[PDB]
């Protein structure tokens, strides 16, 4: 790939050197990497958390009484997972002969944590086994060390899909990156109340963006459309993964 | 471009290998050459189609008389070719010196019909003269063929431009990959009823929402807002045409 | 990178060769270079520039009175410039080694500018010293000198960032390409009246998009939801800056 010209940056003011983290340096050529093998599609679509948004602040108590706090990454998490397995072609990843897909039978799922010399991006296992508490204490845990340096690679291995939440600062929606050799990857962004049309008038609705970028080698355009729907329903009404 | 790690996936659970159909891996084939050659832009635009909508659904006893269903593809089909002679860079390739653009003087438009067996992307020749009842049937026939893996590599030639829907699924948006060597493609997301404001008030309006991804080599940033913004008014009037 | 397959275009009707201007295949050479070497995101973020607007319009006087047009340009521009000191990483440069960042001391901004010839970026230095009829006077100066080939090559050099506005054309969003060796570009296109929730009901507010594309080697997604952010905070209250 050609490389960039290489500019003299100090003829234009003045200039100072600050250097990389390894970490950093890691993340670059992760990134690059992927974009390069993966031909990326985003699919953006809305779903209306009013109700799940709702049930989280009710089971404030419960959830402090328990010593977590539950916010929406459990729900995202729980939902993804009952759906990577609706939806196998999401769990799985491509064979290296470029001929096989690798399905899955397990759901582990990672989430990126934005620390300061770098990303991370723990991994929660058999995410598809534990509760809404569990996984709320779970993730804080991982989030907690891999911001105190104190994460080990052994919980950076072996992810079938990424979480990317940027809804605690904002924005309306983005463009992820997928983490090779994973086929998808979900970004979320900052809900807002939106006018819905309910037939007759439009009515204010809580609605939370998603971002899905995938690998189309792997998943086509309909495919992906099918996932952010049926996430979308089942974030509207969280009580069908009872069925 | 550095190939991703190999991975022993089946160190955390389960795994299973299914393979890849054939037109499964020139899907892929083609769509990462098309990722790596062209330097993709995707405008977004959303059309106000309440009266297009209205006339649809209107002309349902004249299509069914006539045998064909009129969806909205035969209506994105006819304002596309109108387009495509008004702004005739989008109609056109790179040339391989790299220093010409191939400017086609005929309009030809493919589409994509996701089928089980892979991807497949129908053309449909002249479609600048053809009507909306016939490009309505024709559209219909091409794909059932398609599914049926009855369509000869004849009718996937030579197309200038594609139509991506995905409305009939759901979605806000996505950004779909130029199928090189043409230059843009449309994708099409679900519509919805959207509060557009008057000048006074805010009113109903079923909105469609376009996505436009284009090869930047060719068309620039202003030439793509003009082509979605040229769509949306011929979509809000279709008339427009005839003129 | 595989080559794109020539196809004997005339077989399917009849075809004209144009050729492109050298200002094109510059153009083409430098996107392409940016594409393979930048691993791409893009943030989106809407702006309530309802009082900027305002602002502007009443300020017509005075800037008719200067012979200047004050339009949206000078007024992104001096927020940007006030952002790219706060956020010193959105000013800055990945070094040749790859393992460090060049952060630059000064604040000079570049602005897309298409031309029939093709796309030039004129630079304005110093954006932070300068103000909004300086501003507005200076980008219009160079603007009407990229369109009449009379821009020299000294102003084309050594922008931080770049700002690329289609607002006056249309859309609702796009993906812009990094500028590379800059690491982010802001694309804006058009405002609408749109209603926005306040707490009790939905209040008509006027909405700018935004599209922050960068470099995600060297900006993380949380640092890039944070100048968006940031931006629709100050363009919501220009007396920020002040402060
Ligand atoms: C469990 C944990 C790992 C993730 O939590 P989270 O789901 O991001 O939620 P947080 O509590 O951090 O978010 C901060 C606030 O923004 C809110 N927020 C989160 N997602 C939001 C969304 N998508 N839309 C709007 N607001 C949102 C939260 O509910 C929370 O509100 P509060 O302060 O009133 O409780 C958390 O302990 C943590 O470490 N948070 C730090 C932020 C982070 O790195 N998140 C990464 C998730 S991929
Ligand atoms: C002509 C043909 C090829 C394409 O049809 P189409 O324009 O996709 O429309 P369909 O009838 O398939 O769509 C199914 C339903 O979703 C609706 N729909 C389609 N586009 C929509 C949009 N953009 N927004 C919202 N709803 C939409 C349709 O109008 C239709 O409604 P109905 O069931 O009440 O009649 C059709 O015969 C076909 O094979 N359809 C299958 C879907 C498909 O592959 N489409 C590819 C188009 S690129
Ligand atoms: C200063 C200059 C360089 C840029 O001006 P600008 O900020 O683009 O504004 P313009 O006056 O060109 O825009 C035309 C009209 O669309 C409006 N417009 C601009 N941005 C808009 C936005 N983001 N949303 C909605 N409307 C917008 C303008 O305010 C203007 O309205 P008017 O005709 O009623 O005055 C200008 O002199 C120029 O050369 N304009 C030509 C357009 C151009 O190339 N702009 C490039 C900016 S990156
Ligand atoms: N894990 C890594 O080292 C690479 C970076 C992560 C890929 C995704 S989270 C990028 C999101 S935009
Ligand atoms: N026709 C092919 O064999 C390649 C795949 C099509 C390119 C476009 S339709 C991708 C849309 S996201
Ligand atoms: N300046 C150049 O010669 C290259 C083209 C500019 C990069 C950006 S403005 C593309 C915006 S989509």
């Amino acid at each position: 790939i050609p490389p960039i010209p290489p500019v003299d940056f100090a003829k234009y003011g003045e200039i100072e050197e600050v250097p990389m983290t390894r970490l950093m340096q890691i993340g670059a050529t992760n990134l690059h990497r992927s974009w390069l093998n993966v031909p990326h599609v985003t699919q953006f679509e809305s779903a209306d958390i009013t109700e799940l948004e709702a049930f989280r602040v009710a089971q404030k108590a419960v959830a402090k009484k328990a010593g977590v706090k539950l916010t929406v990454l459990p729900l995202l998490l729980k939902a993804c997972a009952y759906l990577l397995k609706e939806l196998p072609d999401f769990n799985s990843s491509l064979a290296p002969s470029g001929q096989a897909l690798i399905r899955k039978k397990y759901v582990h799922i990672g989430f990126a944590v934005d620390t300061p010399d770098g990303l991370l991006v723990p991994v929660i296992r058999n995410v598809d086994q534990k509760s809404l508490l569990q996984l709320a204490a779970e993730a804080a845990e991982l989030a907690e060390k891999a911001r105190s340096k104190k994460l080990g690679a052994d919980a950076m291995q072996g992810a079938c899909f990424t979480i990317s939440s940027l809804g605690h600062i904002g924005g309306t929606a983005f463009t992820p990156i997928v983490n090779a050799p994973e086929v998808a990857i979900l970004g979320v962004s900052k809900a807002s109340m939106q006018p819905v049309w309910d037939g007759k008038a439009f009515q204010p609705r809580l609605m939370l963006p998603l971002s899905l970028s995938y690998d189309h080698r792997v998943i086509n355009g309909a495919a992906a459309a099918r996932f952010t729907k049926r996430l979308g329903d089942l974030l509207a009404d969280i009580r069908a993964i009872l069925l």
